[PDB]
C-alpha cells in the first residue's frame, strides 16, 4: 500500500506493484 523495500500487493504473475517501507 505504498512504496519502499517490502512489497505489499502482488498481481497474478506474482509481481508486486506496491511496497510498504
Amino acid at each position: 500500500g505504498g512504496a519502499g523495500h517490502v512489497p505489499e500487493y502482488f498481481v497474478g504473475i506474482g509481481t508486486p506493484i506496491s511496497f510498504y517501507g
